[PDB]
């Protein structure tokens, strides 16, 4: 198995983690590959527990996550990352770290702010509108959309399985996965 | 939720091994510069992958200190942070169901204890932590000094490299490591056998 990184980027509540979970599930079970998810839960309370949400801390959050994803890819696993990663320069630095190589598949999990705001599972968009949370991506901090993602998922009014199929189909056009199991 | 040890749990041997073998573990090598940690790690990975068919990945200065930890030096605070970050990365590999093998001096007992604790804790939502096997790769400093192609000990004694472990900074020897290897006047394969034999007493590996 050749490793690679599948880098999800998009607004808070765009559906990145949900997509990552289903993607990992299909990859492991249907293609028999090794995959591991890096997300807020296993990174921001551990390796990056010293970081907040200032621009500088987000630059460092992503810098570290990209180096860790590269280690997983180097280990021959598929690293699936699910972080807002709002700054294009940091995503490009992450891509270069891999390519200079290991494949880096950037997946833009795209929903308009309106859709994420109506989901608002943890009520953070409402807090951001009220000024309780400062510098909140999409409301009071920037989201720099990817210019050239390998996969662009219009992730609204869309079954998670259709979104995952879109990603797996892309990986197959590049031959990154073993043939599907019978 | 409140954690307890496997001993305190009353789970049987088959139950303990089944539960702790659901994911991976970390083999944490500690010892002086040039004590032989990375050498043992390469041979250990070779035997584990070859003879036992398990997945393992090595973390060492070459893949950590010029990437993730390129922002850190050798001050005490930077070594505390170097080890904290490595421990968290090794934990991710163990969580991913690989054997993480680390080869860092990790001179401070408090940092090795922090590394152990973050692995061993059963965090909310998981029922068990991840095993952490500390291996003291022990050689006298005189032996490490005879394994110094880059002359780091020489530079340390000359004052070119400040606070160098074993010469001008301390190495806090592990008091209770899982495995204590006296890695001199002993071929590497023998040291590795000592480590693998220990792993087998815990049942962490597929049958020989
Ligand atoms: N395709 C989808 N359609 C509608 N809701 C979704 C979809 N995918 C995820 N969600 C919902 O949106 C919320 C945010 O999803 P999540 O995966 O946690 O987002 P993110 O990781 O981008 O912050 C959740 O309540 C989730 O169940
Ligand atoms: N100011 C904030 N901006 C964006 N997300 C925030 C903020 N404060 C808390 N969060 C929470 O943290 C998650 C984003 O964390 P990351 O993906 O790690 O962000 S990133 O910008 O540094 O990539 C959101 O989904 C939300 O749960
Ligand atoms: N002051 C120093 N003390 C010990 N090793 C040093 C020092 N400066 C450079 N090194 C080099 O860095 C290696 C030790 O790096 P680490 O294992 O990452 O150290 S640790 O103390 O922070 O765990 C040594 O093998 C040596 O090549």
């Amino acid at each position: 198995q050749r490793g690679l990184t599948i880098w999800l980027t998009g607004l808070s509540a765009s559906g990145k983690s949900t997509l990552a979970v289903e993607l990992e599930h299909q990859l492991v079970r249907d293609r028999r590959v090794h995959a591991y998810r890096l997300d807020g839960d296993n990174i921001r309370f551990g390796l990056n527990k010293d970081l907040g949400f200032s621009e500088a801390d987000r630059n460092e959050n992503i810098r570290r996550i990209a180096e860790v994803a590269k280690l997983f890819a180097d280990s021959n696993s598929i690293a699936i990352t699910s972080f807002i990663s709002p700054y294009r320069k940091d995503r490009d630095t992450a891509r270069q770290l891999h390519e200079v190589g290991l494949p880096f598949v950037e997946v833009y999990v795209d929903v308009p702010v309106e859709v994420a705001e109506q989901r608002d599972p943890k009520g953070l968009y409402k807090k951001a509108r009220e000024g309780v949370i400062k510098e909140f991506t999409g409301i009071s901090a920037p989201y720099e959309a990817p210019a050239n993602p390998e996969v662009h998922v219009k992730n609204y009014e869309l079954p998670v399985q259709d979104a995952v199929k879109q990603i797996i189909d892309y990986l197959d056009t590049k031959g990154y996965l073993p043939a599907k199991k019978e």
